[PDB]
């Protein structure tokens, strides 16, 4: 089991940590059909998203994306400090895997 | 996949962006049976809804209709700025898709 | 579709609203069998429930209901002003059919 | 039905109403295997749990124990006055039924 | 049942009492397949889990595990002092089992 978001994100192909340390400058979500998905940007023009549920993601996932896009809603509205995010860097946007916070 | 809530509008027939750069001024819930539904204003008069899940809406849908509302009155609460909404215009109010908030 | 609480109210059979224009006084909420229900009151002496989930309840209401103790404790513990209840006044005390928030 | 903590605490066997006035000292939780339950405590030494969920509770109360242990956590966090608690006084510690929040 | 966090960590093997009395340094959670789980640090260096939901967690530990992680994110956006954890000293990092507030 790994320590910190820097090795969960080494055990995984085709993944890449971004060093942010800034808060969430947007916060975006969407009800509509297959578009099911929340998307942030930083100051400095990073644009992420949190996935579609989709074939692509085991049962076990189902709740953590949920759980993602609440942490990114309460990230975002209390100025908190993003850290690093480990993302997919196979979708564009690059797609959240992992978030760290500290300040 | 869209990278800001203009192209997500963008992809669904009868939608418009609103850009409001403003806090929600009322929030209004039921749970009256065929009504459980949020409304919210803005200081410009602009009144949209969250659906009453029914037809129009698939499966993936419902869990974000419940976060849209969950979303809309933490917004609320904390006077967060609303910069846009996607919204379907065949209904009236007009009918929340999605969301962005940035300051 | 109703565009207020006003509106959506009238639309029930024993229903009437209320203006508060006030913060929730106190907020209450058990667990104990057969009252798994919250009880708010205003300064004012008035005084109401979101009512136990049961066979008077179709299933689009109990998602609903449970929504509802949530807006109410966490209005609650902001302070927030409660314009309008709307509430079935042929329980003891009136139930809870909708709320809306402004300041 | 109820209108008040009190009434709705006489209502059942085994009860009690402590007067608190007064916010939660400490809170503590557990996700332990045959102790998934919350204990809280006050200033004046008194200590309450939510119990684990188990055969005394009927199925309408599993939704209802899961929300007092989250209005626990946000009334502590919170400093709420707690004004009132209905306990259950044959189990150590004394367990909660309901809660009254007033200031 | 126990009464407090030391009591509660002693009734299991392999546990012991962090004394921390201390906010929660950073907060890393992940989304990825078979790393749904939670990461939190002290200032004094000390690194814990919350476990991927396993084989090791009867059914009951499944909503605790969910609301444990839910607990620690909302601690560390309030800056909440953490007095103790009960930790599983089996696992690396150290997994929680409990964890104790007040300050
Ligand atoms: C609004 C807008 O147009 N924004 C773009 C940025 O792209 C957005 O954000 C990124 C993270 C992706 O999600 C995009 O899909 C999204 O539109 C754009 O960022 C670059 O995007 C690239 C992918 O299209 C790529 O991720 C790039 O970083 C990697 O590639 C560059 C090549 O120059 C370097 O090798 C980086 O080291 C590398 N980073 C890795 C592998 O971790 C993104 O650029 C980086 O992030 C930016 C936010 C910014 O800090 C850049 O200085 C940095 O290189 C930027 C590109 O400038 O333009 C718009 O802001
Ligand atoms: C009200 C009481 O408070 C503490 O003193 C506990 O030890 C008792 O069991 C009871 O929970
Ligand atoms: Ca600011
Ligand atoms: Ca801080
Ligand atoms: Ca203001
Ligand atoms: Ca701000
Ligand atoms: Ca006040
Ligand atoms: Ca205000
Ligand atoms: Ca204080
Ligand atoms: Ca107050
Ligand atoms: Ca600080
Ligand atoms: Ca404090």
């Amino acid at each position: 089991t790994p320590q910190n978001i820097t090795d969960l994100c080494a055990e995984y192909h085709n993944t890449q940590i971004y060093t942010l340390n800034d808060k969430i400058f947007s916060y975006t979500e969407s009800l509509a059909g297959k578009r099911e998905m929340a998307i942030i940007t930083f100051k400095n023009g990073a644009i992420f998203q949190v996935e579609v549920p989709g074939s692509q993601h085991i049962d076990s996932q189902k709740k953590a994306i949920e759980r993602m896009k609440d942490t990114l809603r309460i990230a975002y509205l209390t100025e908190a400090k993003v850290e690093k995010l480990c993302v997919w860097n196979n979708k564009t946007p690059h797609a959240i895997a992992a978030i760290s916070m500290a300040n």
